[PDB]
């Protein structure tokens, strides 16, 4: 497995002059991966299948436009805070904060111009790249101005993502890569038959308006048990669930620990995750409606990629029972993600 070599070029420019955005294509022997300094986003994701063929396992769009379109956060990086913040308001240290609530009756992944959405700096890395940017204080309601490094490198076959950041002032941070994934291909219409296992115990039960319980349930006779491979398809159909969008709970420490791992037996395609994060969130796709413009010719359908988004746990900042979720001037926050890939 070889370190990867880097080529950037220009993949497009930002109306109202708001940029000149980069492709960034680090390559080693096994993977090839693409990112642009737009919310970090990862476009393409070549990985082998056992007879040595490349597919793009990765949801995506060909050009720039295709981003700034109406999508749900492919490929992209995702803060200040990942995911759902109950009644778009949170208090930190007494002062009470609000946010935009741009998912009635909540606040959603940072906001209406989150980390996604805006566009990196870039610095290339001997053997990847890495990307920052200040997110001023007060940024979509957000205390604190918030310093924030991430860093992707490659080598072999395992793809490596660190988050860094730096906090001005106390402020929630919780960030993650909402890649969606079809290790069958892009291209396939369902994951269906993609075998999963994440090693969880718990995992965290959630509303109408999807916010958790507060509840740390055991998965044990759930069909929130995931300990032990399962294919999707079936699974999905004994238990009678529409799909995932949850997030499961990682026995944690701040150590690397395996996360999950995702076969794909007829390419023999396999991913594993691990991660420093306390949980992970494993959305199915579930509100693609097929009407988005992929990546050669590709449309999604329900179903057709799934996520991984490894982070601290939803709502955290409201939930004292939650691990904790605030930064604090002069801590640092570091995560980092490890997309493994292989053959099986
Ligand atoms: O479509 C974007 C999706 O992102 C997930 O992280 C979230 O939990 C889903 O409910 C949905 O918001």
């Amino acid at each position: 497995g070889h370190m990867a070599s880097v080529t950037r070029a220009v993949f497009g420019e930002l109306p109202s002059g708001g940029g000149t955005v980069e492709k960034f294509q680090l390559q080693s022997d096994l993977l090839r991966v693409d990112i642009i300094s737009w919310g970090c986003t990862i476009t393409a994701l070549e990985v082998k299948d056992r007879q040595g063929r490349a597919s793009d396992v990765v949801l995506g769009f060909a050009e720039l436009e295709g981003y700034l379109q109406k999508q749900p956060y492919f490929g992209a990086v995702i803060g200040r805070v990942a995911n759902r913040i109950a009644k778009g308001t949170f208090k930190v240290d007494g002062k009470e904060y609000h946010l935009a609530i741009n998912k009635e009756p909540n606040s959603l992944h940072g906001g209406v111009r989150g980390f996604d959405k805006v566009l990196w700096t870039p610095r290339v890395l001997s053997n990847g790249v890495q990307f920052s940017r200040i997110s001023p204080d007060g940024e979509e309601g957000y205390p604190g101005e918030l310093k924030v490094w991430v860093t992707y490198t490659l080598d072999g076959g395992e793809l490596i993502v660190n988050y860094r950041a730096q906090a001005s002032q106390a402020t929630p941070v919780n960030l993650t890569n909402h890649s969606y994934f079809n290790l069958a291909g892009q291209a396939s219409p369902n994951i269906n038959d993609h075998e999963v296992t994440i090693e969880a115990d718990t995992y965290l039960p959630v509303d109408e308006t999807l916010i958790p319980t507060g509840e740390v349930a055991p998965v044990q006779g759930t069909a929130f048990d995931l300990r032990k491979p399962v294919e999707l398809g079936k699974h999905l159909q004994d238990f009678h669930l529409n799909g995932f969008d949850h997030n499961f709970c990682l026995k944690g420490s701040k150590e690397k620990h395996f996360c999950a791992r995702v076969h794909h037996a007829a390419s023999g395609r396999v991913l594993e995750v691990y991660t420093t994060q306390p949980g992970v969130q494993f959305y199915t796709g579930n509100f693609l409606d097929g009407t988005l413009k992929g990546k050669n010719g590709a449309v999604y359908p329900k179903h057709s990629g799934f996520c991984l988004e490894t982070q601290n746990w939803p709502d955290a900042v409201n939930q004292p029972r939650f691990p904790p979720v605030l930064l604090r001037p002069g801590e640092e926050y570091d995560h980092t993600t490890w997309f493994k890939f292989s053959v099986a």
